[PDB]
Parts: C-alpha cells; structure tokens; sequence
C-alpha cells in the first residue's frame, strides 16, 4: 500500500540570499500510498540537506487549479517525472532547456522546473517543500 | 522607414461574455517602423471586427519584464510569428498543441498564445489590443 516511483539524481540550480549560486546533483525520491504523494530531496554528500513536499488529494485541487494543471491526482507524479527527465538529460547549448531550480527560503523552499527557449522562460511547475 | 513582417490568417478561439466560444480564422498584419510595432487583428468577413496593438521600444520594457520575454525588441516579432505559426500549424489530436485566444472585453482585449500539453496549459504570450 505505497510504492517509490522515482530515486534518481536530478541536476538542480540551488539559489539562497547570501550565497552564490551553484548547480548541485540532488537525489529525488518521489513516492505514493494511501492517497498521498511524497517527495524528498536530498545530497549524497550533505546529510543535513533534506526538503521534503507531502501532498494529499485535497491539497493537490489547490495546486491543479493555480498552475494549469490538467491531470488528475494519479496521474500528477508521472508528469513531475517526465520533466525532472527533461531536466536530466539537457545538455549545454540545449535549445529549449528545462532546468530545476531549488530556492532557499527560511523553513521552507520552492522548487521549480523551468523551459529555456530562443524567446522566454516557462515555468512548468512550481513546488513548496520543507526542510527535514 | 517602415515594413510588413506578416500578413495571413491564423485560426483564433475568441471569447466574449454574453456570447458562446467560437473559433474564427482571422487575420494578423505586424508591422514595424520608426521604434514601433504595430498589429492588427481583423476579419475578412465583418468590416467592424477590429483590433489593434501599438508597442515602442518603452513599453516593451515593461511586457520583456512581466513575460520572462528573453529577447530584445528588434527580435520580438519574429517570436510573435514563430508563435502564430504554431496556431496555424496545430491539428486535432496534436499533443503538444499551441492555440490563440482573444478575450473580448469593453473597449479592450486580451490576446494570448498558449501550449497544451497532456500536463498543462502553458501561456506563452499575452498582449493587449484595443478596438479599431
């Protein structure tokens, strides 16, 4: 009654007020069960670098209604997979270009996959998490 | 001193209060002179269905900011047309699909270009026109 659908590095762009920025290998581990979806970000190199995003169904009608999202709860994890995918695999000098970015705030970050065209930036998703 | 970088028919979902959706082949003239471009919106068949946008190099600043816009003023038509031809170019069952909305309002419109994928729907451009 729960299942991990997702334990990969992903290349994420990490920004906090008072640091330079920096492109940082983080492991995401996406999860589901009874229905909840749960998502940790962590560092193989940094164990008290931990964000952590626990979404139920009802939170999720708030999120589908504010970013345009047009699936349903089941299917939401395997749309946050196929961009993390996009992320993983842009190269330099990629033209569009998704790219993740993870920004620090106090107690709490968010979390954004972005779209680098010739033209404009496009946010296709945008998540808070929390640390722990 | 002055150019028409577009003159043709793109198919637009127009949407008015009081009235039920429809989608009209319309045609879109850019032009650009001095710096300034200028867009007209009109209909092969109602004399009367008229829309216009004037933008200078000023007011330009101020959508490149709103819009995540990546580009400087001289290239931003040619990403209006790349856009357009996305509309022109969708057919039924496309996945991505790029469609053009103008939403009818009193004295003012809002046009936008969006991509709708099996996740989401995504605004690419938004700009406003006024009647005549």
């Amino acid at each position: 009654t729960a299942t991990t659908l997702f334990w990969r590095p992903v290349p994420v762009h990490v920004k906090q007020q008072d640091r330079e920025d920096v492109l940082e290998e983080l492991t995401f581990r996406i999860l589901t069960g009874v229905r909840i979806l749960r998502i940790h970000i962590s560092s193989d190199s940094d164990l008290f670098f931990l964000h952590t995003l626990e979404v139920s169904e009802e939170d999720f009608q708030s999120l589908k209604n504010d970013q345009g999202i047009l699936v349903d709860f089941a299917s939401f994890p395997g749309c946050i997979i196929s961009l993390l995918e996009k992320c993983i695999l842009a190269q330099p000098g990629d033209s569009p270009r998704f790219q993740a970015v993870l920004t620090i705030r106090g107690g709490e970050s968010v979390f954004k996959i972005v779209e680098i065209n010739d033209c404009k930036q496009l946010p296709h998703i945008t998540l808070a998490f929390r640390p722990g």
